[PDB]
């Protein structure tokens, strides 16, 4: 057949964050969770595919 | 048959908070949460395919 | 037959927060839950195909 692939994977902010059999005390504590933040992305990409044909021909 | 595939995953914020089993005491904590935040993004992206015929010819 | 496929996953934000057997005292806690915020997002792209025939042709 032949496959033709183009695969951009651009911006990923992954946070895992867990806790487990937690027996504890905690007093004034700021900052604890989790933030993510983009500031003004531009994505300005091109993607071509000058292809021929595809699927069957007979003459 | 053959295929064209043209994947663009751009932005991805994923945030996976968990607790398990907690018997804790917890006093006067901020910022304990998550926050996502994207600022004025602008996606300005060109993807052509100039493809030739598909299917099934016969002459 | 072959395929074209032209796929864009753009701006995803994903937030799973999961507490489990929790036996706890919280007291004055701001900011435990969860925010989103997508500010002034243009979306301006351009997708196009310049295909050929399909289907089915005899001569």
């Amino acid at each position: 057949g032949g496959k033709v692939q183009i695969i951009n994977k651009k911006l990923d902010l992954s946070n895992v964050q867990s806790k487990c059999g937690s027996k504890d005390n905690i007093k004034h504590v700021p900052g604890g969770g989790s933030v993510q933040i983009v500031y003004k992305p531009v994505d300005l990409s091109k993607v071509t595919s000058k292809c021929g044909s595809l699927g069957n021909i007979h003459h």
